[PDB]
This record gives C-alpha cells, structure tokens and sequence, in this order.
C-alpha cells in the first residue's frame, strides 16, 4: 500500500525498524521469507519501486544500515534474486537503483557475518544474473560513473576498447570471487557464471600465459614417472637377477638405470605430501562433491602411497611386497586421466567415461548380474544335475563353472567343449541363445539408457562439466606457483576519475559492431605506445 | 570415393573419425590396456603359471596381447591355467572387457552430440567442397584447345555492341507477380 | 524420438507403476495406526473450528496481489 | 454408479477439468467454503496453500487416487498424477511410509532368492 505508507512515513513511522523474528529460517523453503529484516529492503525485496523511492528520500533512512547477519540492503537483494532469467527482473533492475540513488563506493565495500562482500556474497549464492550485473555495471553519467565496475578504454565507430575494474575479482586477494566461484561445490550453475566477461579472459589468460605450460610440464613428470614403474618392475633385459626386488638400490647400478628408481621415489613422496596436505583442507567437499570432483586428489594421493608403502613393505619383507606394488602401478596409468584435461574434446570423452563407470555401470551391471544369476541356476541344472555323458572328473565348482561358462560369452570367448551332453545339447543351447538375446536386449537398451536428449545434454553437460573440472585445476595451480614473481596478467592500473594516476587494477577487452552510439566516454584514441 | 552424393559423404566421416577421434579413442584404449596390462603381468612370471616358462618369451608383452586379442574377439583360454588365481584372473579380465565396453560405447556418444544435424550436415558440405576442388582442377588438366563448351551466348546489355558479355541462363519461378519492364518479350528464341 | 518418446514415455511408465505399488502397500498396512499425513484440520469459513482435512505446500513468486485470504501470519508454534 | 464428479472426472481420466476440481481457488467472502485450494498465510513471494483434500486421499471408499491410479482404460494417468493436491500426496506417501516397506520388501525377497 504505498498511499498508506508515505502517511505512516508523515506519521513518523521508524523506517529503519528491524525484524528479528524466526522467519530467518534455515529450513528456508517453509515459513522463511528472509528478505535482511529492514523496512528499506523489504520494499526493494518485493519490486515496489516507489516504495524504495519513498524510503530513501527519507533522510532519517539508514541506507548504509546492517542485519542480525551483518547484512547491508544489497546482501539482501543478492540473496534473494533468483536465477530465473528475466522475471520482468526488478531486482537487478533495483540494485541498479539503489546504488544510483545513493551511496558512495563504501557499501559494498561492507562485509556480513560472514565476512562476505555483496559480489562474494552473489558468487556464494551463486545467483548468475545479479552478478552479470555487478562485474559489468557501466554507467553512462558524470557524477557517479566512480561506482561503475565497466569501462572504456576508448571507442571509434564499431570497434571499441573495454576495461573492467576487478578489484575483488582477480584471485589475489584473501577469497576472492574465483576462489569462491570455481572451489564452491554447493551452487548448481558455476558454468553459467564462468561465461561471463570478467571472469572469462581472466580464466583464459591464466590458461595460456601460466597454466598451459605447467600442465604439460605436470604431465610429462607424472607420465615418465608411470614408465618408470613399468620399465622397472617389468623389463627384465636379460635374465634378471633370481626374482629381483624393484625399487632396490644395490651396489652397483650406473647412473642411468637407477636414477629412474630415484626418480619414482622422489615423485611419489612430492605427491604424497601434496595431497597430504588437502587432508588438512577438504574437509567438506568430498562428502558434498560426491561424484564431481576432488576425487582425483585421493587417486593420486593412493597411488603414490602404495608406492612407497611397498617401499615400507621391503623392509618388512611380508607376502605382499609385489601386492601393493601393482595396484600401485594400476592406478598410475588409470591416473593419466586426470591427464585427460587440456584437449577440448578430449576431457569432453573423458567426463563421459567418469558420468557412465558412476552413475550407470552400476546401473547395468546389476541387471547383468541378475539375468546372469538367473539363467545360471538354470544352466546350472545341466551340470551336475544332468547328463553330463563323460564329466565329474574335471576340475571343481559345479555352479560356479556353469556361470562363468555362461559368463565367458559376453567377452565372446566361449566354449564348446564345456558342453557335451546327452540329447540335452538341444535344451542347452536353445537356453544358452536366450542367454544372449536377453543379454543382447540388455545391451541394446544399455545403449537407450544414455540415449535421452544426446543431441543436447549428454554432450553439453559433459562439456561444463570439463570446463569447471579444468577451470579448478588452474586455480589449484596459482596456489602451487610461489609469490614471488607473480609478474603476470593484471594489467595497467589507469584512472578512474579521481586525483589518483593509478586508482585500480584493469582488464582489457574488443567489443564490437550495431547499436551505435555517439560516445562519451574515456580517452578518445587508439590505447597508446 | 567423391561422386556419389552420399558415398563421399560416408567416406567424409571416415576422414573425419580416423583423424580427429580415432586418436582420441586410441589414448583412452591404450591406457586401460597398459593399465590392466601391468595388472594382468602379475598373474604371468610372478603368481602360479602353474606349467609356464616354457613357451615362447615376453613376460609383459605375452600379458599384454593376450589381454589385447580380445577386442578383436580372437580370445585363447589356454594362456589361462594357473593355480586358484583364474577365479581372480578372469574377474579381472571380465572388468577389463566391462571397461573396454564403456569407452566404446562413449565412443559411439562420442560422435553424438547434433548428428541429427551437425555430423551429417558438415560431412556432407565438407565433401561438396571436396568435389568441386576436383572440378577446377580437372580443368587445369584441361587442353587450351577445344573449351567449346559453357559459357552461353552473348547477347547485348544495353550498349551498341551486340554481343556485350557472356552469359548463363536460368528458370526462375512463382508468386510475387510484377508487371516486368524488362527485356526481348518472348520466348528464348530458335 | 529416442530423444524424447523413448526416454520420456519409459520414464511416465515408471512413475505409474510405482504409484501403484504405493497404493498397494497402503492396502497392505492394517488399519491400526495410520498415524501419518492427512495435515491438520484448520477452518474454512464455518463454525466448526475443525472443518477438514488439509495438505501444506509453499508456493512462489512474481505476479503479487495484495492478498485477503486467511490468518495473517506465519504457521505457528 | 455412484461417483462424486470428482470421481467421474478421475474415472473417464478428463484432465484439465481436474485440474480446475481440485484447486479451484475461490477469491470472494460469500462463497470462498465451496474452494478446494485455501491459504494458510500470505507474506509476500512466499506463500502457504491448503487443499481441501475429502475424497482425494485414500481414507474413504474409492477415493481419487484409488481410481486414478488402479484405473487402466484411461491413457493419461501420468498427466493427472502430477497435479499438486495428487502429487505431493503421493510423495509424502512414498517418504513417510513407502520407501521403507520397499526396501523392506526387498531384503525379505532378496534374502529369499
Ligand atoms: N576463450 C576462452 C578460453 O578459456 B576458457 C577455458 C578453456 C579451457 C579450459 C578452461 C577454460 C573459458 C573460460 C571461461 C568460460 C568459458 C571458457
Ligand atoms: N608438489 C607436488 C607437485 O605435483 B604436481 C601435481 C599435483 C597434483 C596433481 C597432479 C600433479 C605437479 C604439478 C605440475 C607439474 C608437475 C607436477
Ligand atoms: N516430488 C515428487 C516426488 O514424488 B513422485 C514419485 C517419485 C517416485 C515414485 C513415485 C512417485 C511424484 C508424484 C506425483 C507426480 C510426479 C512425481
Ligand atoms: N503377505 C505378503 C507380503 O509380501 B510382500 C510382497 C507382496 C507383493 C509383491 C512383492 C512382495 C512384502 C511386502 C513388503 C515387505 C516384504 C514383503
């Protein structure tokens, strides 16, 4: 009721109340509604703009006011704005509003009980389309365009220069926008946010001047250090030494055939400690994340363990000294798919692998199992219950060699001499066909099973998935590079519009052609020797 | 293969699997190879082999393609009699066969992904492009003399000269009627 | 349309025959404590002051109006 | 043969004239008792709905769901099943009761094989 409001208003209503009660909710779904608890922004909540433009030509309006939370008013339209693409979308069209009305840059600025700033509080919440807003945010005026977080290098018809003001964004700072974008598991849409401008070049600048390059250079370390298990363990080049033991370091060994050996040890502890120390940190995301990501520090961190824990078993010398070793060399090449990042189609085919061998082999595999069990006590008359016409003088296992005799099939290795009856070779193969045929029509719909929307989401989702799944790889390795010499990216600090030379750090864009406009910006050339 | 107008648009996507995803396949393929392979070379020269080291050579490499016949399906049992670790060799062979199953039915997904339009279409425009390469250099191959060919007569434009230019000619159809103010009102002419 | 039909109808098929089990399965639980659902049975307009039987749900935003419904306040204690 | 119009528009399996039945939110003060769908509360963007409910849940002879989902001759049993007062019933259902008498139903069938 906005005529009723501006009398309560004149009436001498406190307009910057607070609301307290238990509609905070963190069961949020029911009986919630948390909207940051002040009169200000419960009409910028519930898109009455007059309202808003009521309350904040009320001087005695604490603009600048906080929360039980520690939240200002644009913590609470971040965290209610959802990412529903333009629902006549008031809220971005009203954090627009807010910061125009008013407001000098010290508000979001402004940390919460958390200690969150709104463009964190809005990657956390992982609302996309509010902070489309923020990173972009140009304003065309000249008595506020300081607030604007966009903006021009220079402009010449359709070909024009822009530059994005980046302060929290870049990962330079204690928790910084991709810190909290690309490490936070809880949010749905992190692909949709990671299109976005700021974030983009940012994440391909640090992909091709810095990450590239240590990416192969991680791969061609971890990948002779997997030839190195095999060339040791099993090479043997003539007549090996009556059952040798691997990573021993006898005598005498010229330094090229066990400094490999040397090399194996000191890799494995390097990983062995790395991800030791992702013990200490991940604490919440491995239950959360509990087929995306993050599984790959364990794989590494078991594989290079059971290398030197084999190490560990030497000096022991129990029955499982070639044991640990093996499973030690089995995942290392089954490791080489984390290797399988960098080609963009190459993770493409390898989050494929990672989506079927979780989600749906076991999905298959319990109806193979089941027809295999079903049929294999059915085959499993036919031995040692049946004719058998010359058998009982084989080997064991009366059912378990009639079920892996009918299992042997769907490798196609199949065997004709395990049958051998009497006048039952009619009964048995007519059985074993149908065999095939009901696993056949478990296969072909296996096939079905992914099918579904292939055209689009089995390749697309796959695809975002690859690109978030390398996109934590590169930040991960900003925390492997050492601060010294960080002489990057982050370019040329130019003015805003204050006293300072220097006001921010920038990031440079080539935006293009119709729309026109006749510009008035920045700087009116070609960006300069 | 070119000149069909769908045989080069099969032999197209041969073109364009052996070179871009037959690799990708390939790096994936060798990978679970060498990496059941070093898990299979266990159960050969180190576990019970139970009548072995009597055969030909090639301890890993023996594990190896004995492991890799199986994707042709040319698969032998008798590489297969050791001592109460064929129960475990064959459930690790059947996971083998189960993983080398997944990375090819990825494979066939592989490809998906808009084959209702992108796989066949660009396939087929890619070898259209292919053909009419051919074309123009046929004609390369083409004598100097004797072109007496194309090229249709040159009738005026507008200009004093008869023959102004050469030409080509079509047979454009309906609706959009206009009353034409055009050219010679008739029929092309004997 | 494996894209769709197949997918799709397979899945519709699915979620009837599980709804039959459900009700199967109720058919199945005697008839001594139901002590379940079947939400609280709050006023209508009458005089009674347990009317019916109801069912919660939460529904959502844009296109407000200023409402006149009911008790105006949140579920309570 | 003895069926509320509820009923009859469950049994010949009419969808869209069921889906008006069992909400049929009525915003007037003569005659808002003959609504189906009520409010608990309003409060902005989120708000509390209550359904009528008396011969939907299966409590009665032949109720809704009774001849909805053990119905055959109709085809769209999956476009009724997934209206509100039929949906989050049977998903209420399913949590509270129905799960685990499956899985209980399961172990005992398992076990037996
Ligand atoms: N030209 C962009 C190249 O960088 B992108 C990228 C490519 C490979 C791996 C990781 C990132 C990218 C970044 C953000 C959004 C979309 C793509
Ligand atoms: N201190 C541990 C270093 O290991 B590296 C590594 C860390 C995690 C996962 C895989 C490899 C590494 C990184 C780049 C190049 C070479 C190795
Ligand atoms: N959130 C709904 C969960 O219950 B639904 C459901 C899920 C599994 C099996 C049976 C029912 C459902 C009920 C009605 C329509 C659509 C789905
Ligand atoms: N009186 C027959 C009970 O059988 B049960 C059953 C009935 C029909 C189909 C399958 C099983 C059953 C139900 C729940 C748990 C355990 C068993």
């Amino acid at each position: 009721q906005g005529d009723i409001t501006a009398v309560l208003i004149a009436a001498g209503a406190d307009v910057n109340a607070h609301a307290k009660g238990v509609f905070f909710n963190p069961k949020y779904q029911h009986e919630g509604f948390y909207f940051g608890e002040t009169p200000l922004a419960l009409a910028a909540c519930t898109n009455q703009p007059e309202i808003v433009q009521l309350l904040m030509e009320n001087e005695q309006t604490d603009i600048t006011s906080q929360d039980s939370r520690g939240n200002n008013i644009l913590h609470a339209l971040v965290t209610v704005a959802e990412d529903f693409k333009t629902q006549n979308d008031f809220v971005k069209r009203m954090y627009d509003m807010i910061l125009l009305r008013s407001g000098n840059w010290e508000l979001e600025t402004m940390r919460n009980n958390d200690g969150l700033t709104p463009l964190q509080l809005a990657a956390k919440m992982g609302k996309a389309e509010i902070l489309k807003y923020i990173l972009s945010r140009e304003i065309k005026e000249k008595p506020l365009r300081s607030l604007s977080r966009k903006f021009t290098d220079w402009a010449y018809g359709p070909v024009s220069s822009s530059l994005y003001d980046l302060t929290n964004v870049d990962t330079t700072t204690d928790n910084s926008v991709l810190e909290i974008i690309v490490y936070n598991t809880n949010i749905d849409n992190r692909h949709e946010m990671l299109t976005l401008e700021p974030l983009h070049t940012l994440l391909h600048t640090k992909w091709k001047k810095f990450a590239k390059y240590m990416f192969f250079l991680s791969f061609c370390f971890y990948f002779f250090y997997n030839i190195t298990l095999t060339l040791v363990s099993y090479y043997r080049p003539r007549e090996d030494e009556d059952l040798p033991h691997p990573l021993a370091l006898t005598h005498k060994m010229s330094w090229l055939q066990l400094l490999g050996r040397m090399f194996v040890l000191i890799w494995a502890t390097c990983i062995s400690v790395k991800e030791g120390i992702a013990i200490f940190l991940l604490r919440p995301s491995d239950l959360q994340s509990i087929l995306s990501d993050a599984w790959f520090h364990f794989v590494f961190f078991v594989q290079a363990v059971l290398v030197i824990l084999s190490v560990f078993l030497y000096l022991f010398a129990y029955k499982e000294y070639l044991a640990c070793l093996v499973l030690a060399m089995a995942l290392g090449w089954a490791n080489m798919l984390y290797y399988t990042r960098g080609f963009q189609s190459m993770g493409m085919y390898s989050v494929m692998i990672q989506k079927v061998i979780l989600h749906d082999v076991l999905k298959f595999l319990f109806v193979y199992i089941l027809f295999l069990l079903g049929f294999g006590v059915a085959l499993a008359s036919l031995i040692e219950k049946c004719s058998k016409d010359k058998k009982d003088c084989s080997s064991y296992g009366s059912f378990s060699d009639a079920v892996l005799e009918l299992f042997k099939l769907t490798i196609g290795l199949g065997d004709l001499n395990i049958q051998q009856n009497s006048t039952y070779p009619i009964l048995f193969l007519f059985l074993l066909i149908t065999y095939v045929i009901l696993t056949f029509v478990l296969l072909l719909n296996m096939l079905i099973a992914l099918m579904g929307e292939t055209v689009e989401n089995v390749s697309k989702e796959s695809e975002r998935i690859w690109r978030l799944q390398r996109a934590r790889t590169i930040l991960e390795f900003e925390k492997m590079l050492p601060e010294w010499l960080r002489s990057r990216f982050r370019m040329g600090e130019l003015c805003k519009v204050a006293d300072e030379d220097f006001r921010l750090c920038l990031r440079i864009n080539e935006v293009k052609w119709t729309e026109w406009k006749t510009h008035v910006s920045f700087l009116n050339e070609d960006p300069g020797p």
